[PDB]
């Protein structure tokens, strides 16, 4: 049924100007990925004129979905006035009093052009108030490119240093890995490197390792050892800041000392925050000398990103919060009652306006788990619909009733397809 | 005579949401920095409302100038399309061909959002292809915040390891340094980590160290180690690109196996770019099979920086190139003549667009040359310029004769100034 002729010819293209025809390898999909050309409200239109209902929304990027006027009004003005200057600009200092405002840690801001950029330079941030070498994160979560953090970042729960090739044992070596929601296990690696520990990099809600949330005793566990230890605590919110009106780590009881944030926070424009307690921060401020930690960077809060940062937050009002929290609980428990109905044990995690299918047993004629989630997310193309290819998905704010509705038809109508052609 | 009332009043805003009131070290002045508002061709208007020249246009970034409307247009009509996407589009493909079309060793290419990334990315990938751990770079070369490269940043020739605070001996031992243009000692430093080197980072005329282009010698002496040891030759033209139309190293008649770009390449959008022989970019191939180097980021390839890049290319011109380059020689001239008439020893480097002024004696009543340049920096914007605190300027495409005439008397003027103040 499902026509990609236009996808096919631009790869061909690409295959000759790109390595495997690809510039982000989370898009990319065997034998080719489906190439879009536009986007309105919730919807995507691919190159072969097809449009879909997208729910995933660049990675949980798009808040407020594709193209959402107030959005596009402030971005296209604002390219308009000069898309990036060799000087500060009223709108840099309005974002940053405006994302300041959405939680009481948020003291100081700094502005990068990406959350990988943004993860860094808490990193460094954190080495630099301390002056010690080691940094902790989650076995398995995510936290970018950045050299540090590529580690053990891959979902496995295993503490064992796994690294990219080519990562030097210089960097791996000063990198620890402590297990999600084990206070006692956590507490083991921590101690032992407590004299050279720099910060503890946690993510709240990792989606790579289930979307499943921070214990309140974890978080307590990893507060007070921050506290004991001088270590920084390094919430990357990244992903899991929409979770809560005033972020993940509030909305779960607890205070990082340094919060990275990106994606939502400017909903679609290239973006990354370090926010936190004056004293940690201090290290970037150049205003009584040289800065402990220089940090430039050509379109480090350029007016268009800003601009599109202040339309997000406007948007992003508690009242659109909850509703987009509704329907997110609404797509979770319809996903669960298809799965119980198809007879699948697997599983749905999330908060708020975050979702994932999380695949446990393969069916019939599948060889793992992930490869029929793999089908499941190409089933779900055929039938109108984009999530992540290992289950990953959210709310926008342009959805309503009629779209989660859509969903919950074309998810059960997906399910049995995946499972008839396993059966085949 | 010069209002900064409104700067005065949007820093003490800032200083309670930033630290020190900024965001972007490069763009910080004691005690505050002018704030701007708007561009337009080759002039900004400052929050105060008074407008100037640009001569530094975001730090080179502008070939442009600020809403060149041909960029503008391009640009707004991919922002009505959708920002950024979780699916490739036709745009990225089109850069991508645009871009590799630029030089032979463009064959394959690949997106960031900043060039910050993309030499951490060229790095990454180096040390991927290699499986070796070192990287060599200039005494004094900046490339950005990433740790591996913010070693001997700082405009010193010397090749003892400084690094910034909380930078661990595991990333520091790993990065070693290269006098610039001197092939015999920079061989010295090679041989002794061949077995060991990743790549060789160079940028083919860095301005932290004086802006003069790498000599034949020296660029010969790196391509032959390079073949010989199998370090990877990494051009860093995030700067330098646009002293060549087919950038840096073609135009000193040299080969990279990598080169990094960014600025001009979009000239006001955030972009960074990978570009190399397939060989050194199939690290990142992920069609057969998990690729070597994961390289993934939300705003990588994002159309509105495609949209941005296609355009940019497109008014860079081979008749743009030529006359910018002579409105650069005619600049570097006039200063020269000024410094000369006013009796100071100072030079003034550059090829093509590009300029610095490099401050040698301080004159009477300044404690350094970088003291007395910092005053002709707060002059010139007194006198209707912006320039650079360090000297570093460039010509944009909306400039004429008339505008680089208006300089000439402007910086004469902001010389006498300088001189008059220090002997008071
Ligand atoms: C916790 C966290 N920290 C940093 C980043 C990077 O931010 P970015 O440079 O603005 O994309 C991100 C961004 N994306 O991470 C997940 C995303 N990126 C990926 O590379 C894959 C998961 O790992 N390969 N799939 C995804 O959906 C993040 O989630
Ligand atoms: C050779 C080279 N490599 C990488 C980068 C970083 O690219 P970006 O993240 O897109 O800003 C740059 C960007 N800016 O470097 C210069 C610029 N950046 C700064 O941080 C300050 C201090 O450094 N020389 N002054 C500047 O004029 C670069 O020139």
């Amino acid at each position: 049924a499902m026509i990609t002729e236009k996808s096919a010819a631009l790869y061909a293209r690409a295959v000759e100007v790109m390595p495997g025809g690809n510039s982000r390898t989370a898009v990319y999909s065997s034998p080719y990925p489906v190439y879009v050309r536009s986007g309105s409200g919730a919807r995507v239109t691919d190159v072969d004129g097809v449009e879909r209902i997208d729910f995933l929304n660049n990675s949980t990027t798009l808040i407020h979905g594709h193209a959402h006027p107030e959005m596009v009004e402030a971005i296209a003005a604002a390219v308009g006035h000069g898309t990036s200057f060799g000087m500060p600009t009223p709108v840099e200092v309005e974002y940053a009093e405006a994302l300041s405002a959405r939680n009481e840690t948020f003291e100081h801001v700094r502005f990068t052009s990406s959350g990988t950029e943004a993860v860094m330079m808490a990193v460094q941030a954190a080495r630099a108030y301390t002056e010690r070498p080691k940094i902790a994160k989650i076995a398995g979560a995510y936290h970018g490119a950045y050299d540090a953090v590529a580690v053990n970042n891959d979902g496995s729960g295993n503490l064992i240093s796994h690294a990219v090739t080519g990562n030097p044992e210089g960097v791996v070596a000063n990198t620890v890995v402590i297990p999600f929601n084990d206070p006692e296990g956590s507490l083991e690696v921590l101690r032992r490197h407590a004299d050279d520990l720099a910060c503890v990099l946690i993510d709240p809600v990792p989606w790579r390792i289930g979307l499943l949330p921070a214990s309140k005793e974890w978080l307590d566990a990893l507060r007070e050892f921050c506290d004991a230890s001088g270590a920084v605590l390094i919430s990357d919110e990244v992903g899991s800041y929409r979770v809560g009106y005033h972020g993940a780590m509030q909305l779960l009881g607890a205070e990082a000392d340094i919060t990275v944030m990106g994606k939502v926070i400017a909903a679609g424009m290239p973006i990354g925050a370090v926010a936190g307690r004056r004293r940690f921060m201090s290290v970037f401020d150049p205003s009584k000398g040289k800065p402990a930690l220089p940090h430039s960077g050509s379109y480090n809060a350029n007016p268009v990103s800003m601009s599109s940062g202040i339309a997000s937050l406007r948007l992003l009002t508690p009242q659109a919060h909850e509703r987009i929290g509704q329907l997110g609980e609404q797509a979770r428990g319809s996903m669960r009652t298809a799965l119980g109905e198809a007879g699948l044990d697997w599983e749905v995690n999330g908060l708020g306006s975050l979702f994932r299918v999380v695949a446990n047993s393969a069916p019939a004629g599948y060889d793992s788990a992930a490869a029929a989630m793999k089908a499941l997310y190409w089933k779900l193309l055929e039938n109108g619909i984009h999530i992540g290819d290992s289950g990953l998905g959210c709310i926008s704010t342009p959805m309503g009733e009629e779209e989660i509705a859509e969903y919950a038809v074309a998810f059960a109508k997906s399910l049995g397809q995946v499972l008839a052609e396993g059966r085949a």
